[PDB]
């Protein structure tokens, strides 16, 4: 059928991108067994994970640019096969630069996998049903991150790290051929019906860069609170470490439900509206969630004391996680929808570049401001940036969103 | 007395800075008689006035930096004497590079005059009485611009341009010695009572750069509407040229009363409040006037047709002029108040540098956006910048405003 093939292809992308994220962070999942086996420095593990982070940033960008050129099926399957071959060779490795370079090459093949999922979700799913299945295909990532330390801890208690990495790499090699056989990058290959723009016309469209600065700010404020919310509760607000861990756990669970609810309710808005070329029906919940970020950072900064209860901290974590991982899924969905259909992966990679810029701006200058002035001053600077960007994106909510040529 | 010397010194600065602005724009006031006398190109006059504009920008900055080093009395009097000597030599000039270089040197000596007025108004007037006399000392500039073409047209009908420039230069030479004799840069020279910070501690204070970007945006939007409001009424909105001229005249008259009302009501707020080091009681009307800019640009963009009456255009011009020249006087008053007392001219020159940046951003890119997309799209981009900066400055209204060291 039609929806049958949508189900089959989404199950294949779900399994493939779940194995992507599990084999993206297996070395951090099997890390305790491996540091029991071989002694490695904290700076050594930081260099390995930083090699993967640098290669994954470069490869998200390069793969988004490539995914609009060659086929998403072969690119996805090649990514999964090459990730599996990396984990096979990584289980078959003992020396440290082999770990670092092979995990760099895993970071490349992990970047090489999600813009195929974006292209296939664009070409196969209606815009009334695009954000919700984007959000479930990122819930694949969240489910891999949730079931990864559990299964890796069981396989590291039972077997070694080499046997676990070898089984996971062999599983990716098998699922790479299964995703080569169960994915069609467009319905024109089957026979079903589908659903002229240059990269210069993409880059000169101002909505891509309004979207880029918006996702810069939203991912920067997400990474600010995700990295330093425990520290803001320990040093400044005077909570315990269990309260900070519960705050992070509530932010993650609220972020999972925030991404899913953002996709579903934004597809409801996209199904209701959709007559004009200017504006975007997804702004009508992207703006409410960015205002939710503003309200959550304000109420977490001024209405949190040492005497405020743990339930208020959990509510602020959950509502900020809702209001924060919602817009990240929405800037993904908009950078894939509002783009031309043959240049949507490139328009998504341009916004992931600003994800990298926001990650750096949340890492070093936010910690510098927190070191010099105070913690509440730094989180307030992040609040001002997020609220001023919520205002600047409320103003810019009705610009020409359909990127590309003008007709 | 005390208020007697405040009256005498303010009358001397009023006469001196009125002759500053009259001898700043005498060559554009006596321009028709001079182009009847000698033939000059439009590009030639543009080069002469651009030489004065470049030298006056460089000299506003250099003189603000200098006015905190040497005395404001001798710097003011030297500026007025050197402006008078330029107009004497300019009346005694015939050839074109002599005009251009001597008017460059006038632009230098015109920049060399207002930061002495800022220093004397800081050292002599209370913060409850500082913004209103700042606004009257800029009403000196507006009165010179209002009575300048009238008196210059009368003196160009009666006498020549050489006789008019010679009388105006001789008047500046006389009033330079009268302002050397009737100004005291601080009350410590008389005997009355007055009312430790480095430039690095100025530049590292974030309120100077919040104030700089705020004045960047406010002066840029002022220069956008001041240059292109007639063009927005001619090409886009379909008004006549008389409606655009009345719009500019209503914006200028409303701007005069806006600067004066901003100074007076902001000094009322500064007199009422004043207990804390964070925030500024002048924000409590700077924000209302920046929101007045936002509301005025919105109501002038969406609620102006060809069938809207001329009275609505005059009301929008007057309310935008109010809401626009108010904040320019207020960013001057705040860059002179919130600064340390021996480094206030430098903190004001740093904000005049961003006036130059906003003038360029209103000149070329605003015209480029208006050429490519539309006129309403360009004025809407200016509206978005002004409203997003009004939001970002409403958030940043309670940062540490007292620039300098922390104690």
């Amino acid at each position: 059928g039609y929806g049958y093939y949508r189900t089959v292809i989404f199950s294949a992308m779900f399994g493939g991108y779940s194995l992507y994220y599990f084999n993206r962070k297996t070395f951090s999942f099997v890390m305790p067994s491996l540091v029991e086996e071989i002694p490695l420095d904290k700076d050594d593990l930081g260099f390995i994970t930083s090699s993967q982070s640098a290669a994954y940033a470069i490869s998200k960008f390069v793969s988004g640019v490539l995914s609009d050129q060659m086929s998403a099926r072969w690119l996805f399957s090649s990514g999964l096969l090459l990730v599996g071959l990396v984990n096979i060779f990584f289980a078959w490795s003992s020396t440290v630069p082999v770990f670092a370079a092979l995990w760099f090459l895993n970071g490349l093949a992990q970047g090489l996998g999600w813009p195929p999922c974006g292209k296939v979700l664009r070409k196969w799913f209606e815009p009334s049903q695009f954000g919700t299945w984007w959000a479930i295909l990122s819930t694949s990532m969240n489910l891999a991150g949730g079931l990864g330390p559990i299964l890796a801890t069981i396989l590291a208690q039972s077997y070694s790290w080499r046997s676990t990495l070898a089984l996971s790499g062999a599983l990716c090699v098998v699922v790479s051929f299964l995703c080569l056989l169960l994915i069609h990058n467009e319905p024109a290959d089957v026979g079903l019906r589908n659903l002229e723009s240059t990269l210069q016309e993409l880059l000169l469209s101002p909505y891509l860069w309004v979207l880029s600065t918006g996702y810069l700010v939203v991912f920067g404020v997400k990474t600010c609170c995700t990295d330093w919310g425990q520290f803001f509760l320990i040093q400044e607000k005077g909570q315990s470490a269990l309260v900070g861990s519960s705050y992070m756990s509530a932010l993650e669970v609220g972020g999972l439900v925030g991404s899913i609810a953002a996709g579903y309710l934004s597809d409801r808005a996209m199904a209701k509206a959709g007559l004009s070329n200017y504006g975007n029906p997804r702004h009508g919940l992207l703006l409410f969630m960015m205002a939710g970020m503003t309200v959550s950072m304000y109420l977490f900064r001024v209405t949190v004391t040492s005497d405020s209860p743990k339930l208020w901290i959990l509510v602020l974590g959950a509502v900020f996680g809702f209001s924060s991982y919602g817009p990240i899924a929405l800037f993904g969905v908009i950078a894939n929808e509002s783009a031309p259909p043959n240049l949507c992966g490139t328009s998504h990679a341009i916004v992931g570049l600003m994800a990298n810029v926001g990650g750096f701006l949340a890492g070093l200058p936010f910690s510098t401001i927190a070191k010099h002035y105070s913690w509440s001053t730094a989180f307030w600077v992040a609040e001002v940036i997020c609220a001023a960007s919520t205002a600047a994106f409320f103003l810019l909510r009705n610009i020409r969103t359909k990127m590309g040529r003008v007709s």
